[PDB]
């Protein structure tokens, strides 16, 4: 059978995850599917940069994982016909998709939750390095897909819609959004990103932590990023 990593990437969002690692066990756990929780916790002073960390997420799970979902700590699904299965030969199956996500609702829409084949992500040479704080890292991952000959698949005959689907605890104000922009930063992180990605994304894990939440086993990565002033200077802001 399958076995699914699911990587998390993470920095300051302790009570989201104490909420995030039961709810998702359980949820799984009826669907019969094998998984692993991987949270990826930010421990450089940059800002924060998820696409980057689910790539060094993907390098350190071991090849027992056929498939990743990329999945934001606080975003749990309400609908049991939600199914993280195996992707099909199609390409990604996005489980948070534009009719079902409370807030995100336009077309190629990939954020939230994406479920990617290993040898698929491998194929995209993973996510782009370049994004550095919020927003842009999973539309232009979109552009890698149709890029790669791929295309995203989404759950059907959901009954359930925007307002029903997922619990998003994410309250704008107590969990502000890093929406700053300095250096060229909108110039460039709007553009396709063909240089950077999984082979050169650039750090250490600093530590490896086996963590326990009420039974349920769950792996932490501390992971320390690095950051080339001279190519993404906007890593950083003050
Ligand atoms: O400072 C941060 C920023 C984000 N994240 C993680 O990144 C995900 C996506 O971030 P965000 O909630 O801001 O995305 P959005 O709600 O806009 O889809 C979060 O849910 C968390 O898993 C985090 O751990 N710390
Ligand atoms: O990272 C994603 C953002 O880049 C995205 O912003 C949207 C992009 O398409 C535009 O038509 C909209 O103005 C804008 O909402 O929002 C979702 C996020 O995950
Ligand atoms: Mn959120």
């Amino acid at each position: 059978v399958h076995k699914m990593a699911l990587l998390v990437p993470f920095r300051d969002r302790f009570e989201e995850l104490l909420q995030f690692v039961p709810h998702m066990t359980a949820f799984l756990k009826r669907q019969g599917v094998a998984h692993h929780i991987f949270v990826l916790n930010q421990v450089d002073r940059f800002r924060f940069n998820r696409a980057s960390l689910i790539n060094v997420g993907f390098q350190f799970a071991s090849d027992v994982y056929d498939y990743i979902a990329m999945h934001d700590v606080d975003l749990l699904p309400l609908n049991d016909n939600l199914l993280y299965e195996y992707p099909s030969s199609l390409g990604p199956l996005h489980i948070a998709g534009p009719k079902l996500h409370p807030k995100y609702h336009y077309d190629n829409f990939v954020g939230g939750i994406l479920l990617v084949r290993r040898e698929h992500f491998k194929q995209m040479n993973g996510m782009s390095n370049q994004y550095w704080g919020w927003g842009l890292e999973d539309d232009e991952f979109f552009v890698r897909i149709r890029d790669a000959g791929l295309q995203v698949t989404r759950p059907q005959n959901i009954k359930t819609g925007t307002n029903d689907t997922f619990s998003h605890i994410h309250n704008r104000y107590h969990r502000k959004r890093d929406t700053q922009k300095c250096f060229n930063q909108k110039e460039m992180t709007r553009k396709r990103d063909h240089k950077t990605g999984l082979d050169n994304v650039k750090y250490k894990i600093l530590k490896v932590h086996e963590m326990l939440i009420d039974q349920v086993p769950v792996t932490i990565l501390n992971i320390l990023l690095d950051c080339d002033v001279n190519k993404t200077p906007w890593c950083d802001c003050s």
